[PDB]
DNA sequence: GCTGCGCAGGG
DNA sequence: GCCCTGGCAGC
């Protein structure tokens, strides 16, 4: 069995101060995917950049302290692809696509759309490019695993306050519609393969002590193509892990 | 973003 | 009446 963990750290240096490595060796993921590291590798202390036992790959945004994704993996991929072939998406440090023989692993930090009409438009177009990219790789005979911060809660059950948020990027019908669309192309929300209950969240606002009162959303997901779901054994939320406004999620396969 | 609040329809 | 849906300063 291969354990993969995904975590929108919201600043890899910041989380390093708040027990990152201690936990890292504590959870022992086969693969560790990180989103929103807000760093370039040149900014990271040796023992944070290079964790013993793992190969590490970093893809920072062009812009400083912004976005960025990272992957640590005991067994290296035979290729890491850091983009979809669309410059405006490929320069924000949002994409890592690792080829691990059995599957392709997409580590994606999808755009947040709250800031502006442009940032939602960017978000929705990024969603479109990903779907095409993953569909092309899946239509060609590959199994795919997609993890990361989609920045959208799919259904009213996937957030504490569904009604007040229907007008705000993150729960817009256009955004929820796209997740339906994703699933109808033959992709499975692995968490809801085993768990249909409320109160399962993955992010909470820092403002209003939102986390201790479990007022949050499930914005982080593990998707696999429908041909691959029979290889998934568990999908769970690591709710007790602190450090970010997000908590880790996990997957184990075969 | 969450939590209040005033306000306005229903019902 | 009351409830319980549906712009905003305060954080
Ligand atoms: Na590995």
């Amino acid at each position: 069995v291969l354990k993969i963990i995904s975590w929108n750290v919201n600043g890899l240096r910041a989380v390093h101060r708040k027990g990152f490595l201690k936990w890292f060796m504590e959870e022992k993921p086969d693969i560790l995917c990180l989103q929103e590291i807000k760093a370039a590798p040149e900014q990271l202390p040796r023992k944070l950049r290079h964790v013993e036992g793992y190969r590490s790959f970093f893809t920072p945004a062009e812009r400083k302290g912004y976005s960025g994704v990272a992957m640590y993996t005991k067994v290296p991929p035979s290729s890491l692809r850091e983009g979809f072939g669309v410059e405006r998406f490929d320069t924000e440090g949002r994409i890592q696509i690792a080829d691990f023989d059995d599957f392709l692993l997409y580590n994606i930090y999808f755009p947040n759309g709250k800031m502006s009409e442009e940032r939602l438009k960017y978000k929705l177009e990024f969603y479109d490019a990903f779907l095409e990219d993953v569909n092309r790789e899946r239509d060609s005979g590959r199994n795919v695993i997609i993890c990361g911060n989609f920045n959208t809660a799919h259904r009213e059950i996937d957030l504490a306050r569904p009604k007040e948020n229907s007008n705000v990027s993150g729960f817009l019908p256009v955004e929820r519609a796209w997740i339906d669309k994703f699933i109808e192309n033959g992709y499975v929300d692995t968490f809801r393969m085993f768990n249909s209950d409320p109160g399962q969240y993955t992010w909470w606002s820092y403002r209003t002590r939102a986390r201790e009162r479990n007022v949050g959303w499930r914005l982080d997901y593990f998707f696999v193509n429908e041909e691959f779901k029979g290889k998934v054994k568990r999908s769970w939320i690591l709710s007790d892990v602190m450090g970010s406004d997000h908590c880790p999620i996990g997957l184990e396969i075969e």
